[PDB]
C-alpha cells in the first residue's frame, strides 16, 4: 500500500460525503417548498370554499326572501312556515362558516407560511454549522495520516540500514555503527506515537460521523416540526371541524322543528281553527219557533180524543219504521267505514325512507287507477248514507215529540 | 199577528239561510285555492331548491377537481387528502338531494294538486246535494203554515157566528141554528189537526237544520282531508326529512375521517417516512477504517513502556474532563428543554372551539413578538448544545479506546 494509494482512498470517500451533505440541504429545500405549497393549497382552497359558501348562502336567502316577500295559522301552513324559517337559518349559518374560513382559518396559514419560511432558514443555519463542524474532523485526519506515513517510512528506513551494518560487521567500525540503534529506537518510538495518534484520530472521526448521521440529522429533522408544525395544524383543522360541527347542530335543531310541526299535523285541530276564523259563515241560525195565528192560545200537541188513538197508531208504527231504517243505514255506514279505511291504508304507507338513494315497476299505473275507483265508490256510499240520514232526522223529530206528549198507550 | 206578518218573518229568516249556504260554498272555494296555492308554493320552492343544490354540487366538484387535476404519504398530506375527498363526497350527496327534490318530492305535489282539485269538486257535489235537501224541508213549511193559518181563521169564523146565534135566540129558529155547532166542532177538529201537523213540521225542520250545521257541515269539512290530506303531506315532508338526515350521516362519516387523520398527525411517523423515501440521501456512509502503510503489522494501540504511563496520565485526566463538560452541557440542555416546552405551551392551545361564532384585544401584537424572542433564544441554546456535543464525542471516543487497551492503573 503506497503513500498516495491511502490518501486517494480517503479523498474519494470524503468527496462523496461533501456530495452527500450538499444533497441533504437540497433535500430540506424540497420539503420547505412542499410545506409552503400545502399551506398555499390550503389558502386558495378555503379562499374558494368561502366564496362558494357565501354564494350558497346568498341563493338560500334569495329563495327564503322571495317566498317571504309575499308575506291563526293551520298545521300544513305551519309546516310550510318552518320550511322557510329553516332555509333562512341555514343560510345565516353558511355566511358565518365562510367568515370562519377567512378571518380564522386562513390567517393561520399565512402565519405558518411565514413560519415555515423563517424556521427553515434558521434550521439550515444550524445545518450548515453542523456540516462545517464535521468537515473539520474529516480534513483533520488528512494531516494525521500524512504524519503517520512519514514516521512509519523513516522507521523502516533506519531498519534497512541496521540490517546492512550487521551484515558487514557481524578497529572502530563496530563502535561507529552503534548510533544506528540509537536512531532506530528513536524512529520506532516516534512511529509508535504517530500510529497511536492516527488510531485515536480514526476512533474520533468514526464517532463524529456516527453522531452526525444518527443523532444530529434526526434531531434537526424534528427541529423544524417540534417547531410545532403538527401543533399549529391541529388547531387550524379543529377550527374547521368545530365550524362544521356547529353547522351540524344548528341544521339539526331547525330540522327537528319541522319534524315536530309534522307531529303535532292534526285534522281535528284544522277543523276547529277553520270554524273559529269564519264564525259568521258557519254560524248556526235561530231555530224556527212556533208562531201563533191571531193570538192562538194553544202551543203544544192537542192529544185530545179522538186524535189520541190516531197518535197512538202513528207513534207505535214510527217506532218500528225508524228501527228498520237505522238497521240498514248502518249495516251502509259499515261499508262506508270499510271503504274509508281502504283508502286510508293506501295513503298511510311508509314510503319516505330514502336511505337506498345514498347507498353506493309497471304495476304503479294500476294502483293509482285502483285508488280512484275506491274514492268514486266512497262518495256513492256517502251520498247514500247522508240521504238516508236526512229522513231519519225528520222521522225521529216527529216521533220524539209524539212520545213526550203521550208515550205508548 | 196577521196572516202575512208570519209568512214575511219566516221568509226573511230563509233568505238569510240561502245567503249563508251560498257563502259556505264560497268559503270552500277559498280553501281550495289555498290548498292548490300551498302545493304550488311547495312545487316552485323545491324546483328552485333543487336548482340551488345542484349549483352548490357543481362548484364543490369544480373545487375538488381543480386540486385533483394537479394529482408514501405523510400525515399532513393525508389530512389534505381527506379534506379534498370530503368535498368530492359532499357534492355527490347534494346531486342526490336535488334528485330526491325533483323525482320524489315534487311528483307528490303535482298529484295532490290534482287530488285537491278533483276531491273538492266531488265534495261540493255532496255539498250542493245536502243544501238542496235542506232547502226542501225549509220550503215544505211554507205550505204547512199556510194550511194552519187558513184552518185557524175558519175555526174563529164559525166561533163568531155561533156567539151571535146564541145572542138572538138564547118556532124553528132555535132548530135552524143547530148546524152552527155541527160546523164549529168540524172546523175546530180540522184546526187542531193543522196545528198538530204544523207543530210536528216545526220539530222536523228544527232538527233538520240542526243536523246540517252541526253534523253534515263538520263531516264534510273532514271529508276532503280524511281524504288523507294530512296523510299525503306526512309522507312528502318525511321524504325530505329522510333526505336531509341521510346527508347528515354522510357528511358526519367523512368528517370523522378527517378528524381521525388529525389524531393518528404524528411527528415520529413523519420522521421515519421521510427517511424511508430518501434512503440514499440520509445514507450513513462507510466508517473510516485503519489503513496500514507499506503493510504495517500493528493494528491496535501499542501501550508498551514507556508510553503506558503517558496513556495512564491522559486517560485519568480525560475522565474528569469529560465529566466536567457533561455536567455543564446538560445543566444547557435543561434550559433548551425548558425553552422548547415554553414554545410548545404557546402552540398547544385550545383555540379551535368556534361555538361562540354561531350564538345569537390589543395584546395580540405583544404575544406574537414574544414567540419570536423565545425561538431566537432556543436556537442560540441549540447551537450552544450541539457545538458542545461535538467535542464530547471526539473526547469520549479517544477515552473509550484508551480504556479497552488498558483501564486505569
Amino acid at each position: 500500500k503506497k503513500d498516495k494509494e491511502i490518501i486517494a482512498e480517503y479523498d474519494t470517500q470524503v468527496k462523496e460525503i461533501r456530495a452527500q451533505l450538499t444533497e441533504q440541504m437540497k433535500c430540506l429545500d424540497q420539503q420547505c417548498e412542499l410545506r409552503v405549497q400545502l399551506l398555499q393549497d390550503l389558502q386558495d382552497f378555503f379562499r374558494k370554499k368561502a366564496e362558494i359558501e357565501m354564494d350558497y348562502s346568498r341563493n338560500l336567502e334569495k329563495l327564503a326572501e322571495r317566498f317571504l316577500a309575499k308575506t291563526n295559522v293551520l298545521s300544513p301552513v305551519n309546516c310550510w312556515n318552518l320550511l322557510l324559517n329553516q332555509v333562512k337559518r341555514e343560510s345565516r349559518d353558511h355566511t358565518t362558516l365562510s367568515d370562519i374560513y377567512l378571518n380564522n382559518i386562513i390567517p393561520r396559514f399565512v402565519q405558518v407560511s411565514e413560519d415555515s419560511g423563517r424556521l427553515f432558514k434558521k434550521s439550515k443555519e444550524v445545518g450548515q454549522q453542523l456540516q462545517d463542524d464535521l468537515m473539520k474532523v474529516l480534513n483533520e485526519l488528512y494531516s494525521v495520516m500524512k504524519t503517520y506515513h512519514m514516521y512509519n517510512a523513516d522507521s523502516i528506513s533506519a531498519q534497512s540500514k541496521l540490517k546492512e551494518a550487521e551484515k558487514q560487521e557481524e578497529k572502530k567500525i563496530e563502535k561507529m555503527k552503534e548510533k544506528r540503534q540509537a536512531k532506530y529506537t528513536e524512529n520506532k518510538l516516534k512511529a509508535i506515537k504517530a500510529r497511536n495518534e492516527y488510531l485515536l484520530a480514526l476512533e474520533a472521526t468514526n464517532a463524529s460521523v456516527f453522531k452526525y448521521y444518527i443523532h444530529d440529522l434526526s434531531d434537526l429533522i424534528d427541529q423544524c416540526c417540534d417547531l410545532g408544525y403538527h401543533a399549529s395544524l391541529n388547531r387550524a383543522l379543529r377550527t374547521f371541524l368545530s365550524a362544521e360541527l356547529n353547522l351540524e347542530q344548528s341544521k339539526h335543531e331547525g330540522l327537528d322543528a319541522i319534524e315536530n310541526a309534522v307531529e303535532n299535523l292534526d285534522a281535528t285541530s284544522d277543523k276547529q281553527r277553520l270554524m273559529e276564523m269564519y264564525n259568521n259563515v258557519f254560524c248556526p241560525p235561530m231555530k224556527f219557533e212556533f208562531q201563533p195565528h191571531m193570538g192562538d192560545m194553544a202551543s203544544q200537541l192537542c192529544a185530545q180524543q179522538p186524535v189520541q188513538s190516531e197518535l197512538v197508531q202513528r207513534c207505535q208504527q214510527l217506532q218500528s219504521r225508524l228501527s228498520t231504517l237505522k238497521i240498514e243505514n248502518e249495516e251502509v255506514k259499515k261499508t262506508m267505514e270499510a271503504t274509508l279505511q281502504t283508502i286510508q291504508d293506501i295513503v298511510t304507507v311508509e314510503d319516505f325512507d330514502v336511505s337506498d338513494c345514498f347507498q353506493y315497476k309497471p304495476s304503479i299505473a294500476k294502483r293509482r287507477a285502483n285508488q280512484q275507483e275506491t274514492e268514486q265508490f266512497y262518495f256513492t256510499k256517502m251520498k247514500e248514507y247522508l240521504e238516508g240520514r236526512n229522513l231519519i232526522t225528520k222521522l225521529q223529530a216527529k216521533h220524539d215529540l209524539l212520545q213526550k206528549t203521550l208515550g205508548e198507550s
